[PDB]
């Protein structure tokens, strides 16, 4: 089954370290001036008790590289720095990725990089993650720190320790393994520490859906970036699917390149298509194309594709940058899930990708925003609405022209999707209600060899083609 091959979702596996062997050296802690001042207290002892001299470094919010990169030539000799930039952060206004600790873990890494510590940086989260359905994500930004975290591992291992998630407010799991975790053999660099045990990151083969919960398209279906690459070949899925009436969303609109043809092919399918010209970042335009859906064709479903590639390294990324380029799939995102919040929706799609899945070079600013839709689509689901993440690999039928980045992608071990095959990947995890399905083609031959290049990863242990 062509379908079943690219299914994978993400587990959190029971797991621990191997003998700490103690620390040794001096370790600074990052944080902001009077904030995470209990969970500091925590990781000093934790990390004294473990013989090893820790001084604190007090950061100014978005301070840039340069002054830590001064400041970090003064220190001396460090043996590792942990960062709580990103505990007991407030989450105020302003975009999702305007947040200060995302801003300032880059600026922190920029700088070790340029001060040559050459130590590791550990990186603590609060409730960021969720190891179960039970367990809520308190702020979905915090996520992209998870996600350009992974690709900082892979662009410059040396500099990048891991990743650890707490219970938010709680400081007595960290007390209790911090100490292994930085100082452990497992080589796991993605964590998440609860009252009951330690976890790893994990990703694992989906199962198939057997259950007589079909989803079905019903009134009008809205998909956003509904006249590009992806979102086209979604709408003729919905078409062929059934869907009564399509709306297709971009700013270009009904100016969209080949938007003739698609709702010409649309509708010879037997789906009353509209193209309109809306610009997801707006909230009030959003409020009018919402306002504009008729009464006998009530909105019950959305796609939301739209969004655009960044490309580009590590060192040349910003906070700021990040935030500003990944506005329409984040804001968009934002602004179609307060704004439908309580309409009686059936589906609620997030286009993710493989790039917040597993990471890779060069996609750095490009994670992040990814990373916020798996998490906003988890909070969606514990507060009962219906959500869904899903993290895409390459399609075949899209805009993909290549000519230096898909035959690199390809030897890698991954290859592009024919597009009806990726849709019916879609039409079961929506069946079988999975909040953060992965739907990608991987060669795990080709695929480990360029993944694990300079870096081990126990990402990929529960994969049987990956274990072989
Ligand atoms: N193709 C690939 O290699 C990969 C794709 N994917 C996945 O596929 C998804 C779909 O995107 P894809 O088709 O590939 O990309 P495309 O860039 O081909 O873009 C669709 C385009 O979407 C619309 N858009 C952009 N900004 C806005 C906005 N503010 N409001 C409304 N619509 C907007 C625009 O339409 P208009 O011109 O009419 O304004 C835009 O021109 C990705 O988001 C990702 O989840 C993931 C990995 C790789």
């Amino acid at each position: 089954d062509e379908v079943s091959a690219l299914r994978y979702r993400i587990e959190w596996r029971p797991t621990g370290a191997g003998e700490p062997a103690r620390l040794d050296g001096t370790w600074l802690v990052a944080k902001y001036a009077g904030t995470a001042d209990e969970t500091s207290t925590a990781a000093r002892e934790a990390l004294e008790s473990a013989g090893a001299r820790v001084r604190e470094l007090v950061v100014d919010a978005r301070c840039g590289r340069d002054e830590l990169a001064e400041r970090l030539r003064s220190v001396g000799e460090v043996a590792g720095v942990l960062s709580l930039l990103a505990v007991d952060e407030a989450e105020p206004e302003e975009a999702p990725l305007a947040l200060a600790s995302l801003a300032d873990t880059l600026s922190l890494v920029q700088a070790m990089v340029s001060a040559e510590l050459g130590c590791p940086l550990w990186t603590v989260t609060e409730s960021a993650v969720a190891t179960g359905p039970f367990e809520r994500v308190r702020n979905a930004a915090h996520g992209a720190l998870w996600g350009v975290g992974r690709v900082i591992a892979l662009e410059n291992p040396a500099v990048w320790g891991g990743l650890v998630d707490v219970p938010a407010g709680s400081v007595a799991e960290l007390a209790r393994h911090l100490a292994a975790v930085v100082s452990g053999g497992a080589g796991e660099d993605q964590l998440a520490l609860r009252a009951d045990g330690v976890y790893g990151r994990r990703w694992v083969r989906a199962a198939a859906p057997a259950t007589d919960d079909e989803w079905k398209p019903t009134g009008t279906v809205l998909v956003t970036g509904g006249t590009g690459g992806v979102g086209g070949q979604i709408a003729r899925w919905l078409a062929r699917r059934g869907a009564p009436h399509l709306l297709l969303v971009s700013r270009s609109g009904p100016d969209a390149d080949g938007a003739g043809e698609l709702v010409a092919e649309l509708e010879a399918l037997g789906a009353r298509t509209t193209v309109a010209a809306c610009d997801v970042t707006d909230r009030e335009s959003v409020r009018e194309l919402l306002g504009g859906i008729g009464d006998d064709v009530p909105l019950s479903a959305v796609f939301h594709a739209a969004a655009t590639l960044d490309d580009g390294t590590v060192d040349t990324l910003t906070g700021e940058r990040i935030e500003r380029a990944s506005r329409a799939k984040v804001l968009g995102a934002r602004n179609l899930h307060e704004l439908t919040r309580e309409l009686d929706l059936t589906a609620f799609v997030l286009f993710s990708s493989f790039a917040s899945a597993f990471g890779a070079p060069g996609l750095g600013g490009y994670a992040p925003g990814n990373a916020y839709l798996d998490g906003l689509a988890q909070q969606r689901r514990s507060d009962g609405l219906p959500a869904t993440a899903v993290a895409w690999g390459t399609w075949a039928g899209s805009g993909m022209a290549e000519g230096p980045v898909a035959d690199r992608f390809r030897r890698h071990g991954v290859i592009e999707m024919p597009p009806e095959t990726a849709c019916r990947a879609l039409q079961n995890a929506l069946d079988r209600a999975e909040v953060c399905p992965i739907v990608i083609d991987v060669r795990w031959d080709r695929f480990l060899l360029a993944y694990t290049a300079q870096r081990p990863t126990r990402l990929f242990d529960e994969i049987d083609d990956a274990r072989r």
